[PDB]
């Protein structure tokens, strides 16, 4: 391991979670999270003369911030820190955001607002997370950075991929339940895999088939997460889901430890199927702004409407 | 698992400093071959921490490392795992003793001053060199890291070296011997202590004796030769042999008290070490090298050819 990349950012970041993930290593698990443990971070900024000149830039710096908490986090979502550190550090992550090279962990550029909203409900995030005993269609939020190579500034988030680490998607939505109108454009439906939106959903007449017990299951944690958003004041959220198809190929087979958000389709499914289906990209809030009571049953209501 | 946690911040950031050292270098490859970049290398790294890791360590400072790829090289040369020396000053903190010594008694750190740090690489080039003509083999000092460390608003220099004397064999006499220019003895204060560091005088006016056979003895001085010679062409001078004396009947009687045999050592761990022959009036192990080399002539006073004869002309006397 040598960190290399093209992408002087990627590097930094590889090195960034191995050092944050050893340096963990030496730190005690808590009984439990403090108030301190919220507001905290780890900085460190390395200039090297003439050493590792090749595999790495010279002069950079690499910020986690609650190192703690997102630490708890990782177990809580049941997460091995040694495990995490091999998904980002093993090999370079691939943009499609990227990916981890295992494809179990996404990593996203944010902004330092974004940065600060994920502060601002840290810790009532946290508490739910405590509360649901870790299930829940929430992004799993595992580490979030900020990085300075080349005089380049950026911050970063990781989260659990929504999707399978193995089995593929041929289809990919982005559902809010829009009263508005949303489609994917020519350019976005130009690619292989693009991201549909609701209007693309409708105009194709796709069908999620799931069984009653699994319907039941999976509206009640959507229906406890989006209030929970709307207690926030949290909105402009989306619903991502993924569709593996079993017969373009043991085959309809995940371990449901790793892919958590994956459900079997209905035996009398007419298309033998694979759904992954969660809550993306909640960081944002009223204030910075129809109201976060009304976006969250507008969307449960339309969630509802397709299954 | 290990918190690097000490009374002495100092102690806390050399040992996290040693631990980030030695795992960064693990993510550098091995070159076939050191070049003169290598150097004048270094590694800065500045740590702070707000609201984390708070009672174990110091939240802000800096730890520096000198030419790593050279260091790292010297380390191989001289038989040690980078895994082991981590180990050795990470895994319990250094004890003092002024110098520390690391828990497991394997390494020698020294404070040292900034000047010493420009002598170091003055000379970095030759002594990588002349450590790679002997294979090692040699009773110059393995010098194994150098390190700058800021905590406090305190900053310190940092050596580390192999110890001359055994990581498992007790020494209950050691001497700083010079020779020549006088009145080198231990001072009263010093000779009160439990080991103090005898000097030139003390080793006469003792009656001590070192009973090592005819063989040792010419192994021995023609590597000091060897090596003080290399020491004159530098112009360094003011440097030591340094010698411990383990007594085997003390050692024991003092453990009664509380599988190698007594009086046997590694001699692939404690280097120095050498047996007393056959005839010696009480079992003993000596512990005999060169320390504190890094004074340059230009600095009544003896030139550095003069400095090295005096030395092996005084050691040779006493054997
Ligand atoms: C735009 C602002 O984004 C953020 C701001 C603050 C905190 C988090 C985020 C954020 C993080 C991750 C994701 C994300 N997560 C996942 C996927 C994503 N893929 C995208 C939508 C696609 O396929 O087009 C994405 C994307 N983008 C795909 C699969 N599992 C998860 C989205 C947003
Ligand atoms: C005064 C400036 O000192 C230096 C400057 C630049 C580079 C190196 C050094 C230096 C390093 C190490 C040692 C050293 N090494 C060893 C011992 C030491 N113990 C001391 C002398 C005692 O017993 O009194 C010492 C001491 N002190 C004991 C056993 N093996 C080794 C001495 C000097």
């Amino acid at each position: 391991l040598y960190f290399q990349s093209m992408d002087p950012l990627l590097s930094v970041l590889m090195w960034g979670v191995n050092h944050s993930i050893n340096e963990l290593s030496h730190v005690q698990i808590p009984v439990m999270l403090m108030p301190d443990d919220f507001k905290a971070y780890s900085k460190i900024k390395v200039d090297n003369h003439l050493f590792n000149k090749e595999n790495m830039p010279s002069h950079f710096k690499f910020k986690e911030y609650c190192p703690m908490v997102f630490r708890n986090l990782r177990e809580r979502f049941g997460i091995d820190d040694q495990d995490f550190q091999n998904s980002l550090t093993r090999s370079a992550p691939l943009p499609n955001f990227h990916t981890s090279y295992d494809k179990r962990y996404i990593i996203k550029t944010i902004t330092s607002e974004d940065v600060a909203e994920m502060h601002n409900i840290l810790k009532k995030y946290h508490q739910y997370i405590v509360e649901c005993h870790g299930i829940t269609l929430l992004p799993q939020f595992l580490g979030m950075y900020r990085l300075n190579v080349d005089g380049v500034e950026i911050y970063v988030i990781v989260t659990r991929n929504v999707f399978s680490h193995r089995l593929s998607v041929y289809r990919k939505y982005d559902l809010k339940g829009s009263t508005v109108a949303r489609e994917a454009s020519d350019k976005e439906k130009a690619k292989e895999l693009p991201t549909l939106k609701d209007n693309d959903f409708i105009n194709e007449g796709q069908k999620i088939y799931i069984d009653d017990n699994n319907k039941k299951v999976f509206l009640e944690k959507l229906k406890k997460d989006v209030e929970f958003l709307a207690q926030l004041k949290l909105m402009d959220y989306s619903l991502l889901v993924g569709i593996h198809d079993v017969e373009r190929a043991a085959p309809g087979e995940f371990d449901p430890n790793i892919d958590v958000y994956g459900i079997k389709c209905h035996e009398n499914s007419p298309r033998k199927e694979v759904y992954f289906m969660a809550i993306i990209d909640i960081l944002t809030h009223y204030d910075a702004k129809v109201n976060p009571e009304q976006y969250s049953k507008r969307f449960l209501d339309f969630i509802g409407h397709i299954l």
